[PDB]
């Protein structure tokens, strides 16, 4: 807890302009530090490149041993890291600890994924004795969001390091402290010098890193906007492997449910967990028009009003905490303000709970006939649309260029079956909230939610490239020569 | 038996573009005549492939597999006729064109196993419920085909794509349109629904109209790192369209400490001169240890290399290699080794034009040990040799290229190979076997300027299907322990 930078195993103040991380509700300063400058970034990259040569040579077993030690250190400091996350983001403790346990779980699963997606295989084939092994890329710049400053960046870092990569981690300028803590835990775990390198900063720092001509890969978790910016930047440079993980305008369907409070439960999970700040949250809820939906939305609004929202560490733990900043909340309020005047009516008003904080109350808005923008956004603002035929519901679900998550809450399996059949989305759930993905299976958005480099399990796919060999043992003539060959 | 028509939505139709023709590389006579697809022709192909996708993606995996297997039946059934088309239109000798066909046939079952492993259907019980994983096709994929293997490579994209439920708008090389039309007719006679594959002949203009078309959902490419980079630059900012690039390489072959001379000379000639050196995995640069051993080796290598025959694809006794794709290309190769010799290099074996205005080139070997030539890819039987001192200097040379397709070593000492694998950055790396003759059973993806990390061959299945993972439950109902702040 110092505010430094980290390069080649050494902690050093940044040469860039200082910035600070403020707590979303208290407003006081939680972090102070210097942002990485241009030459600072050149240093991080040069030293990760240097460390690569020695790190790529470590066996898979050794790299796994260091990473696992990192996991043991995660368990040992679970509460302190949880408290750091919740403190700096506004997420409640009970949820931050969830993010930590997720970081821990990302390890063994990343191991199995490495061994299946990019393992070592040996076989006898027609052209001789074929063998297949997987090689790391080199220096991968990892960008971290602010909603999960521990789970997601980790989900890039573990698979990459394990496979022999070296990392230049640039966290969000809204969650630098959690980043510094995680880096210290990699140090205290015995990670060779320069194998991971921390570069704090904001937009300028990320600019200097992304354009840097010596990175060998870039792994991104963040807004579809900046993700597309990066993808355009690398236009014409296929040599640098890019992984883009972006948002979505995720739809949730709830039709013909026999357990009301159950569907209200899973719905509230999907739309409001993490203050609606989980990238897999449902931003659009679809309910069959008429009487049945009226009953459902009645109960859903009833229970949603009952949700508590307070500081990350309130004596009785609330359901959700603050939004990252008071400004973000301001833009959300202006957002639903633009929705209402567009023609929508408020089923449940999104309210600012304390004077100049990011504490927002749940918000539900009906714009069934209205046409708002296809735009992603974090916050507890849920747009609801009422539909006639189910074949119309499927039309609505796909009514977005994003393609991350989508699912249906229903007792009828065939609604799910036809959903899976028709929907164009990354993860599509039935009777479980859109949130809470499984790291044991891929996690890759389609459309504007990724560039077809799915992470989580298939993370192992974009951390290592394949080397295939036809081994012989002795260069010697075939039984029957080809035409035109005389000896 | 051929026509020269385009093929869209199951219908054969003359193209609306300007006419062109496919010439035999040595005979000079016309082998194909047809109209290239125009802008609206391509818009039609794409629109109709998109329409057909909706119906094709819903077929089960088994049914699509059955149609493709029927395609295999037809490949075996017409093996010799398709071989003759390939050899005729490219100049490749018959005996190896027959190989290209057998490779097309083999690309099927392996594409199946690949689909079931890399993008299958799996189910497991996990913490968040009963999780399931299935793999979906992208949609309309534009497939561009080379000219060295107008059958094997395009197929290596098409089978994996069709099988996974994609539809294809195939644009073949304007140097091998006939092979394309014939192959398409073979897909027709195989029962492929209308619009699931759509042939769009043409040259640069046609391919541009296809790549720029705002309705493709993927682009699969095999061709020069030059045009490949052009395409990649084009899609800059469009991650929604999945792109796979398969590009060339400045492939190095090292031969040090071989106790069987004629064997290593064999594998060398295979790697550098097979198919007139027009296989993308050919060794463009041979590395031989400085001094006596390399002197003897290269001596033998030139002796035997001179003994190579080169003639028409249908020579009475089949030669080792045929003509290069065109006489003009050959012209640029001659200009190439001329620029190397005047650059400071010495000619170990002169590349000569065997007939006046043809693509018949004789093997060419050039020593440029001290000279610095361009890091550039090129097809042709022109082999540059580099002599090295320490083995770590040989490794220094191998990576002396921005391309990263193939590389291998001819040696009796396994540890030289081990140090190669450890250090070399290339897609496929062979030991004591020719650089040519890859294995469709294992991935095939070049690094650096040889691809964008969407390797084909076995891993083709990865860029033909995207993953959908689901947490199924059965009934939306409250958990045992609620979250804090939820009242009912
Ligand atoms: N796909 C996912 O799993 C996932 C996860 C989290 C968030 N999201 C999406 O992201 C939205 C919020 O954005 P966010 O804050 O998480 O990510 P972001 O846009 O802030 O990007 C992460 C970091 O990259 C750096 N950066 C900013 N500008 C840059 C630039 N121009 N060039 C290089 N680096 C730059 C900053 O550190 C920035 O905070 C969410 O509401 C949701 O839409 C998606
Ligand atoms: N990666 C591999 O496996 C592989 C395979 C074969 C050849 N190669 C290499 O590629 C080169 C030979 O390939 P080639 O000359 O057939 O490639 P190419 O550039 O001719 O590409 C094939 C076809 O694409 C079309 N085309 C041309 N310009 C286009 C454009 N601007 N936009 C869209 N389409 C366009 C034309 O039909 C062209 O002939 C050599 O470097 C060779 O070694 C690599």
């Amino acid at each position: 807890l110092t505010g430094n930078v980290y390069i080649d195993g050494l902690w050093l103040p940044g040469h860039g302009a200082p910035f600070e991380s403020v707590q979303p509700v208290t407003g006081e300063t939680v972090w102070d530090g210097n942002a990485a400058s241009l030459e600072d970034v050149d240093a991080a990259v040069r030293e990760a490149r240097k460390a690569f040569l020695a790190w790529r040579r470590k066996s898979l077993a050794e790299r796994q041993a260091v990473i696992e030690a990192f996991g043991e250190l995660l368990e040992a400091n679970k509460e302190e890291l949880a408290h750091q996350i919740g403190l700096e983001t506004g997420k409640p403790l009970w949820e931050s600890r969830t993010e930590v346990a997720a970081m821990m779980g990302k390890i063994p699963i990343s191991v199995k994924a490495y061994n299946e997606r990019t393992g070592h295989t040996e076989s006898d084939v027609a052209g001789g004795h074929a063998v297949l092994r997987h090689r790391p890329h080199g220096v991968v710049a990892v960008f971290g969001p602010y909603n999960f400053p521990g789970h997601l960046p980790n989900g890039h870092i573990v698979p990459a390091l394990l496979a022999g990569n070296t990392v230049v981690f640039k966290p969000s300028e809204l969650t630098p402290g959690v980043a510094e803590l995680t880096v210290r835990l990699w140090e205290k775990a015995g990670l060779p010098d320069g194998v991971i390198n921390l570069v704090q900063g904001g937009s300028d720092t990320g600019k200097c890193l992304a354009r840097h001509s010596l990175i060998d890969g870039l792994f991104f978790t963040g807004s579809s906007t900046v993700g597309h910016l990066l993808h355009e930047q690398f236009g014409g440079q296929p040599e640098k492997i890019l992984a883009l993980e972006m948002g979505g305008n995720n739809p949730l369907i709830v039709q013909n449910v026999s357990d009301l409070d159950g569907a209200v439960h899973h719905a509230l999970q999907s739309a409001f967990l993490s203050a609606g700040q989980r990238c897999t949250c449902a931003r659009r809820l679809l309910v069959p028009k008429g009487k049945k939906g009226d009953e459902f939305l009645a109960r859903l609004v009833e229970v949603a009003a009952r949700i508590t929202v307070a500081e990350f560490d309130a004596d009785p733990q609330p359901f959700m905490g603050s939004v990252i900043s008071a400004e973000a909340a301001n833009q959300l309020l202006k957002a639903q303000a633009a929705m209402l005047e567009k023609g929508a009516t408020s089923l449940l008003e999104m309210k600012q709970l304390k004077p100049d904080t990011g504490l927002l109350s749940p918000g539900i808005v009906d714009a069934t006939g209205i046409e708002l923008e296809d735009q992603e956004f974090f916050g507890p603002l849920l747009t609801v649309y009422r539909y006639k035929g189910f074949d119309e519901a499927l039309e609505l679900a796909n009514n977005t260029r994003y393609g991350l998550s989508a699912g249906i809450l229903s007792d009828d399996r065939k609604l799910y079956n036809r959903l899976v059949e028709e929907v164009r989305a990354g993860i599509v759930n039935w009777n479980r909230p859109l949130t809470g993905a499984s790291s044991a299976a891929p996690f890759g958005g389609v459309g504007a939610s990724g560039n077809h480099r799915p992470s989580a399990y298939y993370a192992a796919d974009y951390c290592a490239w394949p080397m295939a060999s036809l081994e012989a043992g002795k260069s010697e003539l075939p039984d029957s020569l080809a035409p035109g060959l005389n000896f």
